[PDB]
């Protein structure tokens, strides 16, 4: 719109292009997402009221000339760029633990309001100079291609997934921060499923009741044995490995909720360290 001066392209998701921009009427720098179904307008208005320290604030919604723009608060850097900048030494454990803890508080808040993210990835986790991290793009999937973070139930064709899909994605991110390598970098839906099966074991009715009756399950899937987590995420300690194994349970009903994960022994010594970032 005319009240906004675009400074540059921040990025672009499936739902649209994002720009860093200046709001001439306030002078504030903002993240402007250019995306209209009445249903959408409604759902979005709801997201506007959801306020929490670990969620990127939706400042305003501009439905104009039959176009839809979302104006969000701007946050200094994304987690992916910080991970790449830290690949030689890795992110310090105390910061990994602070970031996971905060992300769980945000997810717990969202989940209590029945809002799922559905597409968590490093690119949409934003960090500031003060040690905080925030979830961006939450609620949009509902409102309106890396498969690395997708829960198995989505890959198997389940249409009514729950809050548990977000815990799965967070577990994959947790592992990636620790080892500095993506946990399941599949390049197609089937390759993704198979990379998951090769590490966690092909699922069956014992570990996942109902799995064989999922829309895309095939009796012909290969049968791989489960690997030990000590091999998958060294040097994560045993408390960290136990929390991770619970976030990665195959059955969505057995997967740990964001709320219960906040009381896990892993977080007993959390602190809030300030990162070493270059903007
Ligand atoms: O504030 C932001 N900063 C930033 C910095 C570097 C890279 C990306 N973003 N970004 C920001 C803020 C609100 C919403 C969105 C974003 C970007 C991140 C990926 C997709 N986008 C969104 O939908």
């Amino acid at each position: 719109m005319e009240n906004f001066q675009k400074v540059e392209k921040i990025g672009e998701g499936t739902y649209g292009v994002v720009y860093k921009a200046r709001n001439k009427l306030t002078g504030e720098v903002v993240a402007l997402k250019k995306i209209v179904p009445s249903t959408a307008i409604r759902e979005i208005s709801l997201l506007k009221e959801l306020n929490h320290p670990n969620i990127v604030k939706l400042l305003d919604v501009i439905h104009t000339e039959n176009k839809l723009y979302l104006v969000f608060e701007h946050v200094h850097q994304d987690l992916k760029t910080f991970m790449d900048a830290s690949a030689l030494t890795g992110i310090p454990l105390p910061l990994i633990k602070s970031y996971l803890f905060q992300l769980l508080q945000g997810l717990a808040f969202c989940h209590s309001h029945r809002v799922l993210h559905r597409d968590l990835k490093p690119q949409n986790l934003l960090i500031n100079t003060e040690g905080a991290i925030k979830l961006a793009d939450f609620g949009l999937a509902r409102a309106f291609v890396t498969l690395w973070y997708r829960a198995p139930e989505i890959l198997l064709g389940c249409k009514y997934y729950s809050t548990a899909v977000d815990i799965w994605s967070l577990g994959c991110i947790f592992a990636e921060m620790v080892t500095r390598r993506a946990l399941f970098p599949g390049d197609s839906e089937i390759d993704q499923l198979f990379r998951i099966f090769r590490t966690l074991g092909t699922p069956d009715e014992v570990v996942w009741p109902g799995v064989t009756s999922m829309p895309d399950y095939k009796p012909s899937f290969p049968k791989w044995a489960r690997q030990d987590f000590s091999k998958v995420v060294p040097p994560l300690d045993e408390d960290g490995r136990s929390l991770l194994s619970q976030m990665l349970h195959y059955d969505p009903n057995k997967r740990i909720s964001a709320k219960a994960a906040l009381a896990h022994p892993f977080f007993q010594d959390v602190t809030k360290p300030v990162p070493h970032l270059r903007l």
